[PDB]
């Protein structure tokens, strides 16, 4: 599924995502666009270290979720990898809260500091009435 800015807004804010462990929704947003560009079936592979992001927020399979396939990889997230590959996005919102509740926060994703962090992410929010 590729959601649309607004109807993913309120998706996460009906999800619990708005100020979930001091998280702004808007960093929300600024993630998912910028990890797959709202896509809940964005996977790419990491060949560096043989592991891979999946989903809407493109979580990693070496901590996370579990696809059998990578190497000394954990499953914190007690997902299978395909439970992030869904329409739904209730279960990639649990894994992406197990996340944040670790010491880095939002921080965990390299694109959020690189394209969020420090940035004006007012516009991913505006006019969707969240």
């Amino acid at each position: 599924k590729v959601f649309e800015r607004c109807e993913l807004a309120r998706t996460l804010k009906r999800l619990g995502m708005d100020g979930y462990r001091g998280i702004s929704l808007a960093n929300w947003m600024c993630l998912a666009k910028w990890e797959s560009g709202y896509n809940t079936r964005a996977t790419n592979y990491n060949a560096g270290d043989r592991s891979t992001d999946y989903g809407i927020f493109q979580i990693n399979s070496r901590y996370w979720c579990n696809d059998g396939k990578t190497p000394g990889a954990v499953n914190a997230c007690h997902l299978s990898c395909s439970a992030l590959l869904q329409d739904n996005i209730a279960d990639a919102v649990a894994c992406a809260k197990r996340v944040v509740r670790d010491p880095q926060g939002i921080r965990a994703w390299g694109a959020w500091r690189n394209r969020c962090q420090n940035r004006d992410v007012r516009q991913y929010v505006q006019g969707c009435g969240v």
